[PDB]
């Protein structure tokens, strides 16, 4: 991903939703 520049953004937020999603 090239365009994570635009990502960082809620990535930021987004990584506790990545522990359920990933996991779950």
């Amino acid at each position: 991903w090239w365009w994570k520049y635009e990502i960082t953004t809620i990535h930021n937020l987004f990584r506790k939703l990545t522990h359920r999603l990933f996991r779950r």
